[PDB]
């Protein structure tokens, strides 16, 4: 209860939570196409840390699927979606002791339905999955809806934490002691504006500003004038610049242009975005939509980190309004 | 902070708050049946105590239902679903003053969609609907899970507030100060036994168990050995009898039997009971399900109140997993 902070994603990790899509959930509709993408996504993490992956105890398909898979271990438990970012525990070094928080997720702000999900840390831990303490958190919050630098920043926004269905009866301060207390924060950067479009986790900030290291922050821009995103992007830009690290010095800012639209079978805008990557280790997973500007942001992050970038097809996951790293929390082992 | 009491339902009430069923919910598949129903409902809680119905901003058809009923007046705010029993805000008494309480309501652990439900409270008190103090509280906890004497004891069930999607952090204990401390109870009378089948609310006891009165307690029984509920209701009205009044002695115990199996179209059993019922004002308004045992029921409890006795039908209602009672929430005036 006294100096703790929360580990950086650009740590060493020991293995990534996940959880595997099934019929008993949004994916049934295209759950063939899910397996798939998943799969391949699985293989790529698995080649650079272990790959905890929670599968439906219904889910006979899923689990013979992964059964075999190297680097891979099963954990029969079940879940509402895939988004195991959200409802993932937080890991925190408590006077140097690895705790794990279980936070609550009650689905974005009540919008979904988050009955198993929520229970996924607990059931990890009684099945011995989780070889540390697992303190249950009275504060809901999501693991995509902050960013930690491992020092003592902590990313996030307002659009999120002070949304109404997340904790009501406390006020920004009230929010920003409880990040203090529980994640051990010496510095809260806030900032209130951008957004994506078919998005509707509120603004996760791993979709619009991350820590890319101690001293970089990544976010999601946009030049075309035409766009809708334009004007809150450079808002969001404005408000970045303002940014210090503890040293008082600013951050080295890199910015990241969202693809060009993309649509579903209704017409539907989805939020894409390159932001949502996946530090792994010795690999920098970077989400990529088949789209001209692939290329190009998998080059621009190669200039600003000695780790390898790949780039793995994300076109399916945003079908459901989410990316790479929303599918994933890592987890360590001190 | 310090001296409280929740109001009992057989207290003098102000108006009933309500939420009418529109398209953007559960109830599109059968919308006109779901209105024609509540339109009954409400006209008749209305020749008792005011009605205050929350009507969907975009329910053009519904808004036109109740425009010019007497004795009812419309509030324009969007929710997910009619329970406002379980969303609705909880009365006490700090001190003399009368204070509303806006427990977080996520939906019944989670397995329901409640972003607009929750807010409901919030919206009423903006919109000027609620002319008394409204407190955000940092608890999960639905009307329909409590019952209150008003006298310091409040009766509830372990199946509900124990589970884990409400108050995980928090022990029997843990849950048990703070309904002393937020509700004012001197006494907490817990019980673990009693089920429904159909219902997904974890139990509440408002279709298990109640307070008539201060000295009585009603409560859902079964003698048909070989319906499935029998063994559970038995043990459950063995429990109900160890409890005690603040003056040492015993309650006085009034068993309802359950009405014969209900099923919908997908034959799936309705969780009709005859315990869901409204204390309001000078009339007890009980639902009925076109079942042999209405009349019976009826008369029974006649017999232990000097109020009108009155039936209304809840074979719509239940098509939900609902009846009476988690479809209306009494207000107060001091």
């Amino acid at each position: 209860m006294s100096l703790k902070r929360m580990l950086a994603e650009f740590e060493k990790i020991q293995a990534i939570l996940m959880a595997f899509p099934h019929e008993f959930s949004d994916w049934a509709y295209c759950i063939k196409e899910a397996r798939e993408s998943f799969l391949n996504i699985i293989q790529t993490i698995a080649k650079h840390a272990k790959v905890l992956v929670c599968v439906h105890t219904n889910d006979t398909i899923g689990y013979e699927m992964l059964k075999n898979l190297p680097g891979v271990e099963i954990a029969k438990v079940d879940t509402n979606d895939t988004w195991a970012r959200d409802f993932g525990a937080i890991s925190i070094e408590n006077h140097g002791v690895l705790e794990c928080l279980d936070f609550g997720f009650n689905g974005w702000g009540l919008k979904y339905p988050s009955n198993l999900d929520n229970q996924v840390n607990f059931k990890l831990k009684s099945l011995g999955f989780l070889k540390h303490p697992l303190k249950t958190m009275p504060y809901v919050l999501e693991g995509g809806s902050i960013e930690s630098d491992g020092a003592g920043s902590i990313l996030t926004n307002t659009q999120c934490l002070l949304e109404k269905n997340r904790n009501p009866h406390l006020n920004q301060n009230g929010i920003e002691t409880m990040l203090k207390k529980e994640l051990g924060a010496k510095q809260v950067l806030w900032y209130s504006y951008g957004y994506l479009k078919g998005d509707d986790t509120d603004s996760h900030t791993d979709t619009l500003a991350r820590f890319l290291d101690k001293d970089t922050i990544v976010y999601s821009a946009c030049e075309d004038k035409n766009d809708e995103h334009y004007t809150a992007l450079k808002k969001m830009q404005e408000e970045l610049k303002t940014f210090k690290k503890l040293d008082k010095t600013p951050y080295k800012l890199i910015p990241l242009e969202i693809p060009k639209a993309i649509f579903d079978e209704n017409q539907q805008r989805l939020p894409a975005t390159y932001v949502n990557f996946l530090l792994c280790n010795d690999a920098l997973i970077v989400p990529t939509y088949n789209d001209p500007k692939d290329a190009l942001i998998l080059e621009t992050l190669k200039q600003h980190t000695p780790l390898e970038v790949i780039g793995v097809d994300c076109n399916t996951l945003i079908k459901q309004h989410g990316s790479l790293h929303c599918v994933t929390m890592q987890l360590y082992e001190g």
